[PDB]
């Protein structure tokens, strides 16, 4: 299909998944969205070391299976996460070092993979093994201290435990090619392939923020790794601010690399995010689609053959030919917008921001004074409210994030002065627009 | 004094207050801000009818006195809120009608005012007695059904009860001079003054949002009421989104009217707000000052000497004489800003938005990648994080809302290429800027 992320991704032979939290499965709003939009599931925490082996030699899959069972019942494949990692290790493992730890690591891999044998698409065998100090070397952890060959051992162990699973090395801050960490991981994967160490994929967490911003060279990074003869996957995608452009850019990078298996965003709603403060996901707390959601979907569907305007630009309604206009170039908050003959003027220059706003005059925002039909569409000081965020559908309609309603020309009017309101989307020509 | 809102307001014989919730007086973070910034207090709930007369004839002033005492002890006057109101009436009063209710209203007024006789600066004697249907008439309530003269009776009773208190009529949606409701209240007060009804002030709640946006004619409203021979007061100010320009506009509206006694914002921090989702106050939940705070303080202190930049402008470092410049006009997220000979170029044109952002290229924001000294100041997609919010202090320093740190030209460098970082504010020339 082309209406849901999963189905859209499938159109390029890829999947689109999310991270599922078992404690949220009782939330109808949560499951409704999760089941509908994704065809791949990763347990956010239920398959980690502490959750699967709370005591040494004592495995527990109750939490993991709650996620797993839900995924299969809803037709989703599953990414196992994660088998060997310095973080979230149960206390009994944090106390280990040397050979004792090495064998515990091997035992854990066997126990967890054995339970899920033949049921997992991808396994993040080893997670975050490289340093984040900026050097490019191995992270100093109890695991790394058992010997530099611990990662290799983890992978060989995993291959034997379940030959049907794709074995991935997963890490963050390895998306920017210029970063030393990225290159350190490349060198390790290269070495592995050259010596025959079992490894089928590299997972790029993709936790983008102003500290580790997404960069266009992410595509070369993916290509570079793909060339090593391994698949690549965006595993824990979230973008601080959820820029619609960045989300589409990341999506297109993956679609540009044939080895990119798919994209998993780390969570369903911003409120479910481990970093909700950065509102980095595709759905907001209300369960409504954010501006970025539409951008990702449109990208998955191939995008549009109409390059979106770069800075400023009028918004012409197909049904009237006239442009979205602010009555007499007013700058008064609460001024309802109207349809007026297009012409070079600031009160007709609208900039669609990455946050989903339709700005005018530079700091005034298309604002909805309500969520129901007939709601007055006006201009108001930009503050980021969902009643100020809009989704630009490929069918030309402009939907309000908070209301889920379309920009509608009152009474279908097409003459100058016709006011703009919100109203259930109808596909009508008085609700379709074009950028110029 | 001029480093706190209260002190800055006192310079013109005015006050800057807030609404105090007695339960929060036990929280240090709350009281630290409240006791420091305001010189006027309104009990958010402690002095309402239900809270003061749970049962007819049985008055309970415990909660009210606790707020009152805290106020006076910390150098703040008090606004009594509120004596006659259709809403939030005790269960017993709600069931009353006709003359029985009329007597109840009168008795309540005498009881509460008698208790606080001579200690209340202003009393919201009657509250929200007008309708929002557009008729400009009285809202139909049990109080109004007692007789249209109930408001007048309320005020006459109040005057006799305590001659030292200024008697105000308080309401919302009476800020926009063109609204029917506003005219309704205007005519009533005009009639009252002409007939000698004892009323000394009109309180404008000033709850501004998309539904009831702030309009510059608010000053006209205040002036008009002022011309009636009554004082005016902004009693419950909060602005959806806390627009800096709107907060500054309301402030200047009061400063422009000699009869405007002062401004009270409805809450301390956004998390204390009855409308927290609209983050409509001057302080963030973590207690940090928002861009709007600095806008209000600068306005109260008499503003700058030269009219502030009307969007789009250079930011020049005092010590260097050079401008904030994005290297090579790059638009790549993560690019660190620098100092450079000032010239006409978009990569040197910054726009300070109402949200407190410093935008460039229209949709890129001055961004801090961290909160500690040495943090890199760069450009990043605009999304609204506090790490993208800035306060333009009167001394020329620019402080990050999240970090509390100042924009700093690294090492006090003055040459082209000098990088910009965050650093503890020092009043150094490499931390002072002018927008011209
Ligand atoms: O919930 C968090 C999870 O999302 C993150 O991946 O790892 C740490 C957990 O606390
Ligand atoms: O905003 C409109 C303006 O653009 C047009 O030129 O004249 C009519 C106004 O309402
Ligand atoms: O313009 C609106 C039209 O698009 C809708 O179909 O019916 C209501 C009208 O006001
Ligand atoms: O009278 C008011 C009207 O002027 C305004 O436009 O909408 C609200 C009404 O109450
Ligand atoms: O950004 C700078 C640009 O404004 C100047 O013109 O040339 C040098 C660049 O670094
Ligand atoms: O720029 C900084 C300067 O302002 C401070 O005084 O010393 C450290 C420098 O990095």
């Amino acid at each position: 299909a082309e209406s849901t992320l999963g189905a859209a991704a499938a159109q390029s032979g890829r999947y689109f998944g999310t991270a599922i939290a078992s404690g949220k499965l009782g939330d109808s709003a949560y499951t409704t969205i999760a089941s509908r939009e994704f065809n791949m599931v990763t347990a956010e925490n239920e398959m980690k070391i502490d959750a699967t082996e709370p005591q040494r030699g004592q495995f527990n899959f109750s939490a993991g299976d709650r996620v797993y069972n839900w995924a299969v019942q809803n037709g989703k494949q599953v990414r196992g996460h994660t088998l060997a990692w310095h973080s979230q290790q149960p206390g009994w493992m944090q106390s280990l070092s040397g050979s004792t730890l090495r064998q515990a690591m091997i035992d854990h891999i066997n126990g967890v993979m054995g339970h899920y044998k033949g049921k997992i698409a991808q396994w993040d065998v080893v997670n975050e093994a490289f340093s984040d100090d900026g050097s490019g070397g191995r992270r100093d952890s109890n695991l790394q201290r058992t010997g530099n060959d611990w990662i290799e051992v983890a992978f060989r162990t995993a291959r034997a435990a379940d030959p049907a699973a794709k074995l991935c090395y997963n890490d963050y801050n390895i998306e920017n090619w210029t970063w030393a960490k990225t290159q350190g991981v490349y060198n390790m994967v290269r070495d592995f392939k050259q010596r025959g160490v079992p490894i089928d994929c590299v997972g790029f967490q993709s936790h983008f923020n102003s500290g580790s911003p997404y960069n266009s060279n992410f595509r070369t990074t993916l290509q570079n790794f793909a060339a090593l003869g391994v698949d690549v996957a965006i595993t824990e995608l979230d973008i601080q601010g959820a820029s619609s452009s960045t989300y589409a850019a990341v999506t297109n990078d993956c679609l540009a690399v044939s080895r990119c298996l798919g994209i998993t965003v780390w969570g369903v709603r911003d409120t479910d995010s481990w970093r909700s403060g950065d509102t980095p996901l595709l759905f907001n707390g209300d369960g409504s689609k954010k501006a970025a959601y539409t951008a990702v979907l449109n990208a998955l569907n191939g995008g549009s053959s109409t390059p979106p305007p770069s800075g400023g630009g009028q918004i012409k309604g197909v049904g009237s030919g006239r442009c979205l206009d602010v009555p007499n170039a007013s700058t008064t908050d609460g001024t309802q917008v109207q349809l007026y003959d297009c012409h070079s003027a600031t009160n007709q220059q609208w900039t669609y921001t990455d946050a989903g706003e339709l700005r005018v005059y530079g700091d005034k925002c298309l604002d909805a004074a309500g969520t129901g039909n007939g709601t007055k569409v006006q201009i108001y000081s930009c503050w980021g409210g969902d009643n100020q965020k809009w989704r630009l559908n490929s069918d030309g309609s402009i939907v309000g994030v908070q209301s889920g309603l379309c920009l509608d020309a009152v009474g279908g009017g097409t003459a100058n002065g016709t006011l703009i309101q919100l109203y259930s989307c109808s596909n009508g020509s008085n609700q379709r627009w074009t950028r110029t």
